């Protein structure tokens, strides 16, 4: 009978298409002797082949996706002005109060996109014709407790559209074509919307305006959204912990790289 | 006669390659109305046709620029260990010990990529047919005094080979090839090496084994290299100051977006 250490040491080997059984009448030695090999060899295929990380594939392919479809590809901070969280409605009352890794004495480390979209937004309705569609993909950083599903550091797509055309509509067709174009399952459950993935969600949408928008100088009508993608990867390769689509030193595409 | 703070304000709205002289007879006013008006319709030629992001397209470039040569991509953590700078040998006596970003107790914000870099070519090497190839791109962070090559939040690439090749030659050739095909000039000056445009240090350089690697579990050979992402589009561009080339709010394609 495997310990219940042996078996989480063989499940960090485990890929999800794997077709072998740790209940098996197989001594440990032997199955973490089998799986490693496989792992190795897993490893060995991608440097020989494709050499990319998924995580870094996907960000390419979303940014493929939004550029020809209109959308501005916006890089913008990382470390902000703790300013904008306040000024983002982020109140002691709400839960992402408590989870904000601060830096130095007036800066933090963003754990969304949207107080730099609603900058960029408002910049860009001075030069850019009606309408503006705009897009971001990078880091964000929140305190989590542990969990499959969630990550203190992880990977956030913005992406915000000003002016006319900003009908729900329009939010639902642009998440329905992107999630069909990636392969990912999801309904649309519902102005504020999540997309899901069972009971995981994937985005949350919404429609402005909101009372929020005038904080940033915004009064213009406006639809967007934000994905994780670690939880689309998660999804895409049936992942049982999001921490193998992070960036990690301890999984490269999902293969644990303590071997 | 315009203001230093008029000329401030003009050189905002100056591109490098714009024809105009400040010190015509021509009122602010005038100036300013003309270079708005171009910055404007800058802005509107990226919309309408390309809407990539400089130093998104830039990490796209070298991406693959390097998987093509064999590098294997990495994303690994951008928030890493406190411990990891102390076992780089950053001590109190290096500059560099003073220019971290502490996250919390025991995190910092990476100011190098080759913590994480030696971590992976530790455990690749259990993995990967020599030699081992990998690179990664992406956000490092350092203090910084004001100045126009140096940013507190900047990209860096560092790519690393271990094993058989890890020769002097073989590690200029990579640069050589690298900055060739960017079209940014330098000179390599030199076991360490720099590689400079005219008085701007491009990267450093550098040729193993060394002590400090056995902090890291390396006993072989390697060669390695890294290089600013800012600093590359400052050359390319003819940019005046680094800001024009940062994630930034302010600057959008090395395009003032305070129009
Ligand atoms: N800690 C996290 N790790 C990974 N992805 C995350 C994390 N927090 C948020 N996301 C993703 O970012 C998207 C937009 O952020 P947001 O709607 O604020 O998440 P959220 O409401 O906190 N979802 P959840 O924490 O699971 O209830 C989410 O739909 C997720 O896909
Ligand atoms: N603050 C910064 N802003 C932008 N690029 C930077 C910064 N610090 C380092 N780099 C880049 O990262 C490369 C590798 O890091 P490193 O050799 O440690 O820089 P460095 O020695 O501090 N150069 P410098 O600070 O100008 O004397 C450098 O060659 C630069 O191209
Ligand atoms: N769901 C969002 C993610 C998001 C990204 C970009 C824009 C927006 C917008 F303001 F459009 F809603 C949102 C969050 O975490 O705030
Ligand atoms: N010049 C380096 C940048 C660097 C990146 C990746 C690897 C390495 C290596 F260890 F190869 F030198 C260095 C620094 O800042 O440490
Ligand atoms: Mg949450
Ligand atoms: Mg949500
Ligand atoms: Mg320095
Ligand atoms: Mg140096």
């Amino acid at each position: 009978a495997l310990t219940k250490s042996q078996t989480d040491r063989l499940e960090v080997l485990l890929n999800p298409k794997d077709e072998i059984s740790l209940n098996s009448g197989k001594p440990f030695r032997e199955l973490e002797s089998e799986l490693l090999s496989r792992r190795k060899k897993d490893l060995q295929q991608i440097y020989a082949e494709e050499r990319e990380n998924y995580l870094g594939k996907l960000e390419r392919e979303i940014t493929r996706f939004f550029v020809d479809r209109g959308f501005l590809e916006i890089k913008s901070p990382i470390l902000i002005p703790l300013e904008y969280i306040e000024r983002m409605g982020i109140d002691n009352d709400t839960e992402l109060s408590k989870q904000i890794f601060r830096v130095d004495k007036n800066f933090c480390l963003r754990p969304m996109l949207a107080p730099n979209l609603y900058n960029y937004l408002r910049k860009l309705d001075r030069a850019l014709p009606d309408p503006i569609k705009i897009f971001e993909i990078g880091p964000c950083y929140r305190k989590e407790s542990d969990g499959k599903e969630h990550l203190e550091e992880f990977t956030m797509l913005g992406f915000q559209q000003m002016g006319s055309g900003c009908t729900r509509e329009n939010l639902e067709s642009i998440i329905t074509d992107f999630l069909n174009h990636l392969g990912i399952d999801f309904k649309i459950v519902g102005d504020t919307l999540d997309v899901m993935h069972g009971d995981l969600e994937l985005s949350s949408a919404g429609v402005g305006p909101i009372p929020l928008d005038r904080e940033w100088g915004i009064d213009k009508p406006w639809i967007g959204a934000g994905f994780g993608l670690e939880r689309l990867l998660k999804v895409k390769h049936d992942f049982k912990n999001i921490k193998r689509a992070a960036r990690s030193e301890s999984y490269y595409n999902g293969i644990s790289t303590n071997l």
